[PDB]
């Protein structure tokens, strides 16, 4: 609307499942929900979406809207055809969007799932590129 109905440490955790498909040839990304996502609206909610960018590269992806909720239950799946040693030369920027109808949305969060991340989100793509046909599901930190 017109009177700032549209417009924090904690931003929210998002679970998320990489698995490389032998009998498909490429990456299957799985997002599956959100808790304790920031509230970006004044009535105390957001309506997330998710971005993907498989980088540095068809590269990208999005999830639905989910209306006025900050635990958006997503459970969608996208596919990426790629080698699987060619998995070790990228990296997952995923972000988590407020999406407003009357100004540009907000941003909630973010991860980095790849070789040039840091700690768990290292170890989760790390295990998907030393387990084909398994699927890896793991809760991370959005961060601003
Ligand atoms: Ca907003
Ligand atoms: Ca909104």
């Amino acid at each position: 609307m017109a009177l700032y109905e549209e417009e924090i440490e904690e931003r929210g955790k998002i679970l998320v499942s990489l698995m490389y498909s032998t009998q498909q040839g490429g990456l299957i990304v799985g997002i599956i929900r959100c808790v304790h996502l920031a509230a970006m609206d004044a009535n105390g909610y957001s309506d997330p979406f998710v971005k993907l960018w498989l980088k540095p590269d068809k590269a990208k992806h999005k999830t639905q809207i989910k209306k006025k909720t900050l635990n958006p239950e997503f459970n969608e799946e996208f596919f990426y055809d790629i080698k699987h040693s060619d998995l070790a030369k990228k990296s997952l920027d995923i972000s988590v969007w407020d999406y407003d109808i009357g100004k540009s949305n907000d941003y909630i969060g973010g991860c980095q799932l790849g070789i040039s991340a840091k700690g768990e989100r290292l170890k989760h793509w790390y295990e998907c590129l030393k387990n084909k046909d398994k699927k890896i599901e793991r809760w991370h930190q959005l961060q601003n």
